[PDB]
């Protein structure tokens, strides 16, 4: 089982996948999806040599789902609104699919709201990504690949997310779930129960 | 380099260590030697088979200070007030000893104020040991073996250090230190660069 969780990327995102075809989950941002600077993501894992397989769920019957999960060398869940992923993972039915196939060694790069879904909920974010998008949500669980609820942007380097915010976040859910404050540019690298955390420089 | 910086203990210190002996540096509380529940963090090493040969700093001359810590199998800078301890260590002159001798190779592990002071600065748990208690410290700067700010503590479990003030930690020290939560259990073993964030049950 491995897992990749960024704030925002990292360039080890190649050397971890191991392979050049990545799927490319983009439903985060469908609520903006050709809107100026949505695509700087996709041009981060070109950059590094990538071959992106567009995978949008919202459009995607489950078995063409686990037909490409099945045909690529790892998947990328980008960033966008995080409660509007997870109403996608849940409704399309593809939380089940994503998460089978990342315990049976799919390589699984999170970033944003790719890196927090991954973890046990996405109610430590509700303070960033705004839980209206989402009204008929009823269940805020995330897939579980790790334990680490992962807080983004933590530097409070993004004018959506201030660090005023990110302390009202760590106020509000640091009793009850672990926190874990990521930076721009730092990562988690968790493979087989060991989570290592990343700066920027390592690799 | 090898670091191992808790919250507040785990259960891996005897392996990481790797020996038996193991210098502890009792000086961050030293303003209540005595006190009821200050010899529970010698129990914790204790209790793993670790046998521990005390190194007050403030009463001992550097000369000895290197001679135990060429003698020892590791050292452990123990909790209490992070800014006496910095004073205790810049004044005394160990820190320059400490430092030299864990970059040969000599494994470090840290508890609460002996993980911050380990980090690149103080200043970042000043709403967490009051400053008032070194009044003649001038530079707030730590040991820098570690580029990481560690804020132990972090769940809040602390009367002394609610999840308020450790939210009040994260908007008055967040944006220009790395900051990171350490909840009591978990720990951060460092090695060679490698930074793994290990939570109780890592063993």
């Amino acid at each position: 089982v491995r897992l990749l969780l960024t704030s925002f990327q990292h360039p080890s995102m190649a050397q971890f996948i191991g392979g050049k075809r990545v799927a490319y989950i983009p439903d985060a941002a469908r609520s903006y999806a050709d809107a100026p600077f949505v695509q700087k993501e996709r041009e981060g894992l070109e950059k590094q040599g990538l071959e992106l397989i567009n995978l949008p769920l919202s459009h995607t019957d489950l078995a063409a789902v686990e037909t490409t999960l099945n045909a690529v060398d790892g998947v990328y869940v980008a960033g966008g609104e995080t409660f509007d992923l997870l109403q996608v993972l849940r409704s399309t039915g593809s939380d089940k699919v994503i998460t089978r196939r990342v315990r049976q060694g799919l390589p699984y790069i999170g970033c944003s709201a790719g890196s927090v879904v991954a973890g046990p909920t996405i109610e430590a974010v509700s303070l960033m990504d705004s839980p209206d998008i989402a009204p008929d949500l009823k269940d805020y669980t995330g897939l579980g690949l790790t334990e680490l609820a992962v807080i983004p942007h933590a530097s409070g380097s993004i004018s959506q997310f201030p660090i005023e915010t990110i302390a009202d976040t760590v106020r509000t859910y640091g009793e009850r779930w672990p926190l874990c404050l990521l930076r721009d540019g730092q990562a988690l690298w968790i493979e087989d129960g060991e989570v290592r955390l990343l700066n920027l420089e390592h690799h």
